[PDB]
């Protein structure tokens, strides 16, 4: 593929030599088919960018974007002295779509752990800001909305480096947690102060997502870093309280509160599933799964008062009991016991019967949450099955369903 | 080397920060001083250069041709401030050289087939041409032809990569051919704008050099390809015919017809050697040497018309009979049964024939024709020798060789 | 390491943007806010860079410097608009530090032999050129200074790769010593001019020590290019000679004496280390022994002149001393006979009471001097025993000790 975009770059470097000559020679005729030229190379190069990021090859990606920047300021400086607004409109929106791209990146690049293809889209992020900054000095709010997200990116950065060095170092793990939650306390407060600063959606969206893939990448390293499990749930615990309050400061949107729930989740199952692979006592699973449950619950709870959404609590309910399913299922391939598996699935239905009572509004709604336990209450059964459980532990969990589908139901009742 | 070459570069870039602070300073005598060690970088980096052409290390060649242009730049920028006339007259002379040296190496990189080194070249070629912009504002016509010439290059690229991507993904070869042909015929009527748009004689010459390359490398992959003969000769047909129309819009000049000849040539010679290659029928490869024979023929033939030198007619007729000798040596290594041999070498003593009835109007020319023929009427036999034809066959052909020659004389007589 | 620096440039190109964003805005704040960040970054890299020094990684040091100047550049960009003077002051004098460190490690880079390490560090100082005179156009003389020091580098670099080419080509060593006397000639020519040029200690301290290092390499490269000792001598001897004529020239403070002599004494060791690692008849080394002491004794008398410091004289007779204990050892090493050992140990006894005549004005001056020579009596005493040399020889050098001991005396007298 190199090839191609080597050619994008020569193409758009003699279509920017061959603008400036134009404007020397006052060419407006040329001046126009360039720029023709310009948007077909910016169309090719974005068709590329597309294909690079179907395939994950984060350097092509970056590179086709690096066309995409060189193009739009060729399209922004011919734009400038022509006057023509379909051409500003076009490169500013352009560059927000980069700039929204290079985000996505940037994200990527974290979640599999290479810095360096962050700093260089970063860099690339910068080269967007020069170029937005000549396309709409006046938008400080823009500009500033990506000073705040590159502050929080380069605050995580300074975290990441310093622990990978840190690991790397063979520091002793106290040292390790101590700088790891000063890292969390300051991002913390960095996304508070940027959550006073900002109002665009997005860009909170955008700001916890960073968030998110900072306690990741923290979890990541620490977990190679092979401390004793002890630190891993501390810090867990740590970085869920922070993911809540955040969370509880930037989500008052549809998307937000289910990313929130969705990040959180996976963060939780990730540390679950780290906790897993190190051979952890069950007990220590257990508590990490409960104050998951605990945490996830408190944030379902929060982001339902603003809701007037049947679909958006239908598929949160329907990802919290895909939590749930996961979670059992960790602690089933894990060689948990009947008991633990039972203690668990109670908290996880006791749970489930909270949020429902919580957001059901509807027997529509009322229906398939029950049927959601139900469901869940299939799955507990069946891990209970498969290790072969003493037939009164099977009849335990099914009273118990039972019961809060009854309990349930009396709820259903005086909402119909 | 390199080292040299590095030294070079930041001597001129001491030179370019020097010259700024001797024009803060008003210091003239240092300004001459510089301005002497830049042209003296300049001639070292010259000498350089024409040694990396002569070892053929293009990128020891494209960095030197760099250093040239930067060192250019800053002696163009002082003597642009200076007034100096002489400076500007060689800046603008050595960059036109550095342009011809530029073009040669792309051309030899198409030739040599890594693209890349074809990307840096034109990469440097756009250095040259923003040099050349801040040189000359207003021959806005020699830099239009650059242009076409960049925008030819930049079309056989594009066909070029196109094609080494399309059999790297191992495509249909049909698919292929159609694309071949779609990129030849674009390229052809490129090449007729472009010969409408230039008027120097070395601009046309060079892109009829291009286009020559831009076949061979077609040629070159879809052979490497491993596609059927059928289609070799299908697209050796359409790329001679494309020769030959851009050559009779090109011909106006002595060199331009040797040039063409030569180029048909080359290109017939590639495609007998492909086709003895990938081990083709000699009936394909009979017909081949009919076609570039023939094409050759006319285009002698037409090139006459335009031109009186009798040095250029001995030369044409010089070449095409070691072109014909060539060709019917590398049919005879091709192991063609004698019958193949005595018809090509019937075919071969035609056209010298016509090429004399066209060429022939001195005693002299006469005799070296005459002398031509009969070195192929040598060649001939020595071929039929080897593979020890009857003695009937090469009766015929000494006899055809004795009629030719009569025939020869008899033109003569109306002179003589 | 690197992506430590690498965020201190994004935080560079960020402070820039941000910056160019505050001028368009009007936004002193920012301006202020990006300026303490400026400088903080600074602060970074400076910490990082002298990490870099200690651990002597010179691609890092080199790769810190370049980012110090890049801080360096945007702070002065800041504070050029700002109009603020202790940002200015900081800038040149931080610049000045990294000239000088940049030109240690040039130093270091020829020591070391890969000339690329030679010309990044050339590059930063063409870098660090253009922010001095970006700073200040006026306090050119630093300009000149800094173009004097380039120019002797580059004389250094053009003999330096001139002799890597002829070396590495296999050229007669004759040849070859011919260009490293030119080199050598012309070096010391440019001294001359550059002397008659500059006033600052530090630049003719500088100056000297790149001399030397030209010297140094020349010798180095020689060697490891196999020329017999003969040559190695020959041009040994024209580099004291040249070294004596330059220091002569430059010295006229205390500290740029201690250093020519201990640079004179380097040059002699390393060129004992060749003949003694070549197998070199001793009497070659007895010559150069001799000569060394010889032109040290000049340097020493010419030094003597230029003040009365008791610690600088009590230090050039311990240098002396220990070159002498030096020569010893590596005359010993090289397996010589008693009879050569008795020969230099005279002369060093003799070269030693020069030095204590020229030096000593004192009776604490004449104990240390006698203090130093009675070590050096013990060392060459203890040398003859250990090669187990017949007692009338080590009687014969004991009473000629004590006799330089009594000559000692004798001056003591008067001095007491």
């Amino acid at each position: 593929d190199d090839l191609l975009l080597k050619l994008l770059e020569l193409l758009v470097e003699q279509a920017r030599v061959s603008a400036e000559f134009a404007r020397r020679q006052g060419d407006e005729k040329m001046l126009e088919e360039v720029a023709r030229k310009a948007e077909e190379v910016a169309r090719k190069a974005e068709e590329i960018a597309r294909k690079a990021r179907k395939e994950g090859n984060l350097e092509l990606a970056l590179k086709a974007l690096e066309i995409l920047v060189r193009a739009a300021h060729v399209l922004a400086e011919i734009a400038r002295e022509r006057g023509n607004e379909e051409l500003q409109k076009k490169a500013h929106k352009l560059a927000k779509e980069a700039l929204r791209q290079v985000i996505e990146i940037a994200i990527r690049a974290i979640q599999e752990g290479n810095l360096e293809l962050a700093i260089i889209a970063l860099h690339i992020s910068v080269r967007i800001a020069e170029v937005l900054l000549e396309t709409r000095p006046d938008d400080r709010e823009e500009i500033r909305e990506q000073q705040a997200i590159f502050e929080l990116l380069i605050a995580a950065l300074e975290a990441a480096i310093r622990l990978e060095k840190l690991k790397e170092e063979g520091a002793p793990p106290e040292q390790i947690e101590r700088v790891a939650e000063h890292g969390l306390e300051r991002l913390k407060e960095i996304a508070k102060e940027i959550s006073k600063e900002v109002d665009s959606p997005e860009s909170k969206r955008i700001a916890y997502k960073i968030v998110a893939a900072a306690a990741e990448f923290l979890l990541k390293i620490l977990a190679e870093g092979g401390a004793t499990p002890e630190q891993l749930e501390r810090v867990t615990e740590h970085a869920l309280e922070v993911l809540k309050e955040v969370a509880k400061e930037l989500a008052d949107s549809p998307e937000s509160v289910r990313e929130a729930v969705r990040l959180i989740s996976k963060l939780t199952q990730e540390g679950l599933k780290q906790l897993k692979e190190i051979g952890a006592p069950p007990e220590q699973i257990e508590r990490v799964a409960e104050h998951g449950l605990e945490v996830l619950k408190e944030i379902a709870k929060y982001g339902s008062k603003l809701t007037d959404s049947p679909e958006l609590k239908r598929e949160l309910y329907r990802i919290i009991s895909e939590t749930a399913k996961e979670l059992l299922k960790i602690l089933a391939e894990g060689g948990a016991t009947p008991e633990q598996l039972e203690r668990v699935t109670k908290h996880a239905l006791e749970v489930l019967k909270e949020v429902a009572k919580e957001l059901a509004d509807s027997p529509e709604s009322g229906l398939a949450a029950l049927a959601a336990i139900a469901s869940l209450a299939k799955l507990g059964l069946e891990q209970l099955k498969e290790i072969g459980a003493p037939p009164e532990q099977q009849r335990r969990v099914t009273k118990a369903g039972i019961e809060a589908v009854r309990e349930i139901y009396r709820y259903g009742r005086k909402l119909y």
